[PDB]
């Protein structure tokens, strides 16, 4: 018989999606390969009725996937459903792929959806290979070279800001803009320099480890009282949803509106609620309102995940779907497809995933780099060497109808708080 | 005394030029410096004259470039007049360089406006200057894969216009030859081609010999269609590099401009701009294949690409160039390009990437024997060496063009010869 290939996503979508499923059917389907796709990741695999995974299996014919690969989305859907954790899930997912004799198995997701794979994995039977998913940048590819989907994500993120800088100049206002996704800065700072807005703060350039509410409240005060100091009481201000999962008990508790942090059974605190821009417009207007300045949150997030592809991850994940063929026929499984240094190469479950945490290494922005340097010095803030210029104190003191002495007392010691 | 930065842009515009502008204007004045802008390129001071210069230059303030890292163009416009010539006009740029006290220049352009800031540098430490290497084409000799800054904004809008074009060919069947302006390297072509998903793509790196014959480009656009339509397909897209005419043979070139000479510019230089690529194949091809109900299209993709609005890519990357200028100036450096390798910008010198038969920076093409090639290939729709030792698929491909087996091997199979594999 003609070999079967099984294609699934799990986890959140990234655009590029489809674009991965096209690149391994359409050269999988030239082999004379049988494609078929699992609707919603391994939500239908879990339960282990074959009847029941094939009403919610398609095959995945030329037709369906000629031309996806202009489209976001997944046009097989996906879930967080990971049998990751219940051998007995396990086996249901096995018998239901040896049913389907299912002879290639390729999962498209995070973490978890890989987590399941390996758990799931004969490789004479089938071969089975995870293809990393991820629109923040934060897989440990050489560091500059991206993930897919995050190109997209950050050029949508560029123009939905581009909208919100003409609308502030137009109609003198900050926004306090939330780039949903906590794991990493990538996606905030990317936004944020190729927008040229005035100010962005991610986890990764506070030095302590843990961050207080009020140094960020601060942090975003200074910036406004300085672009007021020159004139503008206006601007833009992207924050990483990831500052939260940097913050203190206490900041915490400040940020659910001085309230105990919300909790899910298993004490792990449900930080999704969080509303982080919300919070800091808030207390800002407290401070600042009485200046003239006024102050509006807006969170980008989901609006991001199935944008159509740009062109780079058009490429990227059709190189990376035919990648994934690539790996199954000369022999290869329990690996994950990365693409690093132009070339596509399967590497090894064991060396990619970090025995340690269980889960493969994470890549967070370098703040000691020139390029988050660069970003820098077009941002509105106030640099060690600005607070010990007397002459600019005095503006922005001014700014703020408050002495220089309050200032430098409020002020001075964000130096010590994020990297210089 | 603040120092006066000043600077231009010559050749022809790629998405992010205002970005470069702006990267190291607002670092500049976050110095300082006075920034000034000369408008159109070297046009106005090749001639000489301060009072017609200081008509024709501009103040860089904060509010000009505050936000024009959104914009595609060139704020101070630009200009493809080239003082590398005469040596006459080459003192006249440097009086006005002296006279306006400029200390600092920035010249944003390709290979002529580049050997232009050169000539001129051979001047005191009174100046200092660095040239941009700007190309839409990805034709710079950067570490394979990176992109010059623009390619990414072009690529991209590209594939949204071919997308355009894929739905209207299969919604109302038609093929499509869309001709990817440039004679330079086929990146750009093969880029869009890829991305949008195009049936073929054609560039001037894929045929082996130093020449190619006007013939063969149609007979593989022609095996593809005929394949196609062998697939109950009547539709398609195809794109073509235009460096395929800058590599086609005395007798190609001539079948190319019609049947007759080809046109030329004074000296000999022939004038290669007025060939019209994809016009010329269309109509060949419908008289090859119109009786097959076969309707076929030209359109050109190029102008609406040089400036688009930069995409997050570029504007970033030309971000870090402008301040990566500044950075450059204010070390010391001179007769200098401002490149970005390995993530980091940093000023290589002149003299470190000029070829030395062609004077000019090396040109880097597309790498046909990479992994990438192969793999756009294999989503095109095209006849492969073993495609045409396939007996039923050349039966069938046969049929589709009402010939015999024996008159499509004769006609085509000598194309695994013509290209790469
Ligand atoms: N934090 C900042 N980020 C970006 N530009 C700034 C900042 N502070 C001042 N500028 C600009 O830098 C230039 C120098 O201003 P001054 O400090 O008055 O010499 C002016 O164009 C200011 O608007
Ligand atoms: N040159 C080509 N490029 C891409 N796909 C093709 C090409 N030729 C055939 N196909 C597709 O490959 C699959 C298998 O073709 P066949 O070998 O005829 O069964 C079908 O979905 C065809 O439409």
């Amino acid at each position: 018989e003609a070999p079967v290939l099984g294609i699934l996503c799990g986890g959140g979508p990234a655009p590029g999606l489809n674009g991965v499923i096209a690149g391994a059917t359409l050269y999988a389907l030239r082999l004379g390969w049988k494609v078929i796709g699992f609707m919603e990741g391994f939500k239908y695999l879990c339960t282990g009725d074959v009847d029941v995974v094939k009403a919610h299996t398609i095959d995945l014919t030329y037709d369906i996937v000629s031309r996806i690969h202009f489209q976001g989305g997944t046009i097989i859907q996906t879930s967080r459903a990971n049998p990751r954790k219940s051998p007995e899930l396990q086996e249901n997912v096995r018998k239901c792929l040896r049913a389907l004799k299912v002879r290639y198995f390729l999962t498209i997701g995070g973490d978890d959806t890989a987590s399941s794979a390996v758990s799931v994995a004969n490789g004479n039977e089938i071969s089975v290979i995870s293809c990393p998913k991820t629109i923040d940048n934060d897989l440990p590819l050489p560091a500059d070279q991206s993930t897919f989907g995050f190109h997209t994500a950050r050029s949508l993120g560029m123009e939905i800001i581009r909208n919100l800088m003409v609308d502030s100049k137009s109609a003198p206002r900050w926004f306090l803009v939330e780039a949903m996704g906590r794991s990493a800065g990538h996606l905030a700072l990317g936004m944020a320099e190729a927008s040229g807005a005035h100010l962005c703060l991610i986890p990764e350039e506070f030095k302590q480890d843990e961050i207080e509410f009020e140094d960020v409240v601060e942090l975003v005060e200074a910036t406004i009282l300085k672009r007021l100091a020159y004139g503008k009481n206006y601007g833009v201000c992207v924050l990483a949803e990831g500052l939260v999962s940097k913050m203190s008990k206490k900041a915490l508790y400040k940020l659910f509106g001085n309230r105990e942090p919300p909790t899910d059974p298993h004490g792990h605190i449900l930080l999704d609620d969080a509303e982080l821009a919300r919070s800091l417009s808030e207390e800002l207007l407290k401070r600042l309102g009485n200046l003239g300045i006024r102050i509006t949150p807006k969170k980008i997030g989901y609006e991001l995940r199935c944008a159509d592809p740009v062109a780079f991850d058009a490429v990227y994940t059709r190189e990376l779907g035919y990648g994934a063929i690539d790996a199954f026929l000369n022999g290869h499984s329990a690996a994950l497809i990365v693409r690093e240094n132009g070339q596509v190469k399967p590497v090894q479950f064991k060396d990619l995933l970090d025995p340690a945490t269980g889960r493969v290494r994470t890549r967070l922005v370098d703040v000691t780099s020139q390029s988050f340097k660069v970003a820098r010095v077009y941002m509105w803030r106030m640099s060690k060497k600005d607070y010990e210029n007397k002459d600019l104190v005095a503006r922005v003191a001014a700014a703020g109808k408050m002495t220089p002495e309050a200032f430098t007392e409020k002020f001075a010691h964000l130096t010590d708080v994020v990297v210089e």
